[PDB]
């Protein structure tokens, strides 16, 4: 119905503002565009589901998300693969899994002071129906 798609539309535009907020952050930079493969040969080997956030806004884009949940599944994939490939106690490794942290923690953060829980409720209803 048009209530629904309504619905979604405020759920795209929520996540925008959230994505939007998280890629102008400078600790966050190192996840805004996906790996070049000419700096890093063997993450695409490695990582068998590459995420960022500009791949998210794509998504939001392509109206992959009807929930917030689905959403924080791939805010939680960009933090696991960070984790997964950069898993040595050296600086750099790290610099970017404190990050990867941070940014899971922030998008989090965001979406308990900010999503109201009646509607994530209302869009993973409309998901179920489906
Ligand atoms: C998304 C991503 C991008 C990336 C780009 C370059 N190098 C990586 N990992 C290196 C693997 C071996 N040890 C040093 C690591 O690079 C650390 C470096 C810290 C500064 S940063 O801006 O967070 C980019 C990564 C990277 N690892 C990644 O997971």
């Amino acid at each position: 119905s048009m209530q629904e798609e309504d619905t979604f539309r405020e759920l795209r535009i929520f996540l925008r503002n959230v994505t939007h907020r998280l890629a102008i952050d400078k600790r966050f930079r190192v996840f805004t565009k996906p790996v070049d493969p000419d700096e890093v040969p063997d993450y695409v080997t490695v990582i068998k589901q590459p995420m960022d956030l500009s791949s998210v806004i794509s998504k939001i884009d392509l109206h992959k998300y009807l929930t917030v949940k689905d959403y924080l599944r791939d805010i939680d994939l960009i933090c696991s693969n960070a984790l997964e490939y950069n898993p040595d106690r050296d600086p750099g490794d790290r610099l970017i899994r404190h990050r990867a942290c941070a940014l899971r923690d922030t998008a989090y953060a965001i979406i308990k002071e900010e999503l109201d829980e009646d509607f994530e409720q209302l869009c993973e209803e409309i998901q179920e129906s489906r």
